[PDB]
Order: C-alpha cells, then sequence, then structure tokens
C-alpha cells in the first residue's frame, strides 16, 4: 500500500474526489493549507488531500490527475507517493489491504 | 523511529492523548480535517494526529487504539505506520532517539 | 528526493521560508496545528511546514534550522526526514527532480 499527498487549487477538490471514486478508492482525508512556489514569497490557498491506496492503482491515478487537472497555468500543484509499513482499521483491528475495504 | 498518522472522530482525541502518555510518548501534533469513506460523497469532521515513536512501541499502540476507540459503528478511523530516516530537535540539534527525550 | 516535516512556533515561519529560499528550494505547503510535548497536557499553537527537497540539501537545511531557530527554551519544535518514491508536477506530468524545477 502507498500514501498519496495531492496538493491542489481548492476549486479542483470535486475532480480529485471523482478520480479516486473512479479507481474504487475507499476514502480520503482533506486539510486546508497555504502554499508558496512558482505562481506570482506569495502565499495562496490550497487543499492538501491524503489517501491510502493499493500499489497497482498509483500509476493510473497519477495519469488521471495530470490529464484532468492540468490548466497549463503555473500553480496546478503536486502529487507525491510514499511508503506505508502498516495500515489498521480502528473499528475492526484488521491490518493490511483488508483495512481499506468498502463496507 | 516511526511516524504514526491517526485519523479519528474528534470526540476521541482525549483518549488518543491518554494512550500515547500511557506508552511514555513525548508529544503529538494535531490537525483539523474533513474525511470521506464508508460512513453515510459525505464529508465529516475529523482530527488527524501525527506522532513520532520508537519502533518497539508501535505494536502495543495499535492494539491500544483498536481496543479503546472501536465503537463497532462505521467511521471509527484509520492508523498508518511509515518510516523516518532522520529526526532532529530544533532547540539542541540532537538527532536520532535523543531528539524525542522527555526534558 | 526527501520530504521534510518542520513543526515550529508560528513566529518562526518567516525564518523557515528564508532558510528554504537560501538553499534554492522551489516551494512549501503550510498547515496550522496544535502541539503537545515538554513545554508547560497543554496544547499550544504550531505551524506544520511540508517541503519536498533534493537529497543533497537535507543535511545543510537541518543545520540551518537548528542554528537560526534555536532559542534554548523548551518548545522550539522538530524536523523529520522521510522517503519519497515518486514526485509529479500536475501542470506538465513531469516526474522525478524535474517536477520541483523553478519555472
Ligand atoms: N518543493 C515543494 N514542496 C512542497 N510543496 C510544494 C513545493 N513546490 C510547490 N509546492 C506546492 O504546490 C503549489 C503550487 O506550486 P507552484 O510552484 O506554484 O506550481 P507549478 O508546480 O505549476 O510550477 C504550492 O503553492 C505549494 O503548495
Ligand atoms: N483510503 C483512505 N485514505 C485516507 N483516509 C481514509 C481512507 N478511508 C478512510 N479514511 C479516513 O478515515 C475516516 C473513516 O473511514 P470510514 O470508511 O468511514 O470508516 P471505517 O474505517 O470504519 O469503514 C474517513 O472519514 C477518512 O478521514
Ligand atoms: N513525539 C512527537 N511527535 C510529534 N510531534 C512532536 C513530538 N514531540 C513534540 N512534538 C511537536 O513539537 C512541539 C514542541 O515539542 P516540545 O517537547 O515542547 O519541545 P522540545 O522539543 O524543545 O523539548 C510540540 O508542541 C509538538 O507539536
Amino acid at each position: 500500500m502507498k500514501k498519496l499527498e495531492i496538493t491542489i487549487r481548492p476549486e479542483n477538490l470535486e475532480e480529485v474526489k471523482q478520480i479516486l471514486s473512479d479507481r474504487g478508492v475507499s476514502g480520503m482525508t482533506i486539510l486546508s493549507a497555504m502554499g508558496a512556489g512558482n505562481q506570482k514569497i506569495n502565499l495562496l490557498p490550497k487543499i492538501h488531500v491524503i489517501t491510502y491506496v493499493k500499489d497497482h492503482l498509483v500509476g493510473n491515478i497519477l495519469i488521471d490527475i495530470h490529464e484532468r487537472l492540468s490548466t497549463g497555468e503555473v500553480g496546478d500543484g503536486k502529487v507525491i507517493v510514499s511508503p506505508l509499513e502498516e495500515v489498521m482499521r480502528i473499528r475492526t483491528g484488521e491490518r493490511g489491504e483488508n483495512a481499506l475495504s468498502a463496507w
């Protein structure tokens, strides 16, 4: 399993929720943020989306996010992929890929 | 050392602080969030807790969180475990497990 | 590439932005938080800064943060370093170190 961190323009949150639903993804945690980078130190409002996903889905999610969110204007955002050693569902104590099931 | 990310119902924050104190954990950083998943895309309020811990404590913290927070109702939340390559205390410049000491 | 998580007193955010600019770092995402630890469970306001950086810069950024932010008073904060498997720029679809370029 992998962690995705998706940092976007807030207006693009609906489209990120749809991309993850369209790949069977079970859930997501959304944080408000301020970001700085190339867009013109100017801070701008951002949404930071965290989702845990099965390893075979990551490549298609990254392609989907570029194809559907790109505006060709500076500031569209970033996606990173990082490793997960253990995942647990609090309600059941289930570990591994069972912890992300649709139920 | 490992990073835990604990995503919970906000009413359960007091019990997460007590579980970490009961395992000698030095600290925690708390973020407000909105989450989507199985509970009935409906966004619901969540707390996202980050804590850095010694590797031998992770198994007992995961057991404690399942045993004390489970309600057997959908939406109790998730815990993940991920790797840490370096940890530094800003005040002293100390690295490694010394950076998390109680002082 | 590596992820840094920098958890600080809010008054120190200007100095963290300057340290990252002084090492050529392209950007940063800023989250408001509450933290608990050694400082006197008392919750205190914090800023949580996430930045993605090239591996050869991490050692000098950690030294800079200790030298410029240390007050020798408990509560100055923490820096962690964690691994990144993939980085993508949404606007272009570019991966790897190209995804963090100044443009
Ligand atoms: N090195 C970085 N680390 C973390 N977040 C970054 C980094 N660079 C950019 N970001 C985030 O992505 C947002 C957009 O980045 P920006 O450089 O303006 O756009 P682009 O990626 O289109 O060149 C920023 O406002 C910030 O939230
Ligand atoms: N795949 C996921 N990635 C990240 N956060 C998730 C994921 N699935 C669920 N969550 C988080 O956990 C919360 C509860 O999940 P939910 O599916 O409703 O409960 P359960 O785990 O009891 O089936 C969500 O509101 C969200 O914050
Ligand atoms: N184990 C920990 N995991 C995550 N964040 C931590 C941890 N310990 C401390 N912190 C964060 O760093 C802040 C300052 O830590 P504190 O223990 O008061 O200072 P010091 O590091 O100077 O002893 C906390 O308020 C919290 O945000």
